[PDB]
């Protein structure tokens, strides 16, 4: 399986695991932060980031056979879709991303 | 089942289950949020969604079959109710929404 | 059981189940809410609504019957009762409620 | 047992169980309500309520028979006491609070 | 065993019990509070106090055999002990606390 | 096993375990802290840490062994790495701390 680690923003190191399928990444400033709580707490398949500005909410779609990562930026009324690598910097918006095989700490 | 996805608002993306009968969709500002934990932890009939222009609460009523789905959008001392159609968006107030089946991710 | 559904505020379409005898819902502006969760999680006999101006606190009393419905306005330092209609617009202060058989959707 | 009334303020119709023995009533801002958190889910000994201005922690003693009833006002560094009665406004700080029989409403 | 009673704060009149060994206080304002959470809900070894102004954590000791009572006022990397007394009010920077026999209330 | 205490901060004493493994300790202000509720109530690998001024997020790593502890500094895009000691002030940023075995009180 894979972990998402931030590698900017106040959260600088967090890593995230991911499920199989899509998880939510949630980028933004207080508003976002404490209505993100109305998602329930099933096994988590969206995270709140905060970030002061730049800030662009994206998902991860890891297929089921864990061969091809794809980050989908949600953009106004559009989303971005594209195909990403492992163990490499992704910039989302303002945010800094790395994906990486559980087994390989970064 | 149903899901209700935002393709707008600081939680674009976020996605919330629909039950059989009736969910509540409170749109607004932080008065509402804040006093929103006034109702239980029940399996979630309602939910809170921040937009800081033009929120309008509605409802979604499925039914029993789970062939249609009707809003109510709930203004001041009554309602307006529209026929919905799945995976095309939805305005309601500011909020742009869509309302896909769970097997068919958007 | 019976529902209190409100039909205007920030908290339009909420609807809060009624326990035989007292419930308590207090009206008003930021002050209240935060406090009152001073009130345990018991099985709910106060909410807190959000309005901005003309909020009145009040309280319902089902009798152990279920056959009348009575409605005391929380006024300064005195109260003022009658008997309300089920599945009728009724305001207090400036919130306007209903009072709901479960059985039947408003 | 014996109820605590709240008679005016924001929170006008309040109702907390007094327990046996002590209870304490935290009463003030923003400050107390986040940190009086710190205490456990025990059976409520403590509770706390909101009061804009001339807010005065007190403390209730009821004695094995239930028969007197002592409030202590918790002032700086000292405190002082009065027997109470049922049913009759108590005046503490800006509170107006009332103690009735829970068979008894007011 | 013993109790600690705040003597001052927006908590006056507070009780916390104290267990045989090492409690810790967290003393002071917002930034403390929120964090506090962090700590495991176990027999609680920690409480939080807000207070405005001149907050200092501390901790109570108790031997196992009740005998002696140790206050560690917590400073920059170092920790300042002192031997206190039941029943007498006890200053830890600008708050005022009093440890007291459970059997005998203040 | 082995234990982090704070010697400064708002939360000087408090305490935190250490997993084998990796533990993060995000340091910084509020923005922080509301937002670090994202990740899961899971056996706490995490701890958010406030501070106003000069907080850098670490990462400790106890290797399987429990015979060397590394401490990782998380700077801008990059990270520095350091062998620390037990039963010793460690300043991390302007944070100070110190790490213990479980059965060694400090
Ligand atoms: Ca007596």
């Amino acid at each position: 399986p894979y972990i998402v680690r931030l590698l900017n923003s106040s959260l600088n190191g967090c890593e995230f695991p991911l499920l199989t399928g899509r998880t939510l990444f949630v980028v933004g400033q207080s508003d976002a932060l404490t209505a993100s709580g109305q998602l329930p707490d099933i096994p988590a398949d969206s995270f709140f980031i905060p970030l002061d500005h730049g800030g662009v909410n994206f998902e991860i779609q890891v297929d089921t056979d864990a061969t091809e990562i794809i980050l989908h930026e949600l953009k106004e009324g559009n989303s971005e879709s594209r195909s990403v690598q492992l163990n490499t910097p992704i910039q989302v918006g303002e945010l800094l991303i790395l994906i990486r095989p559980e087994s390989e700490p970064w």
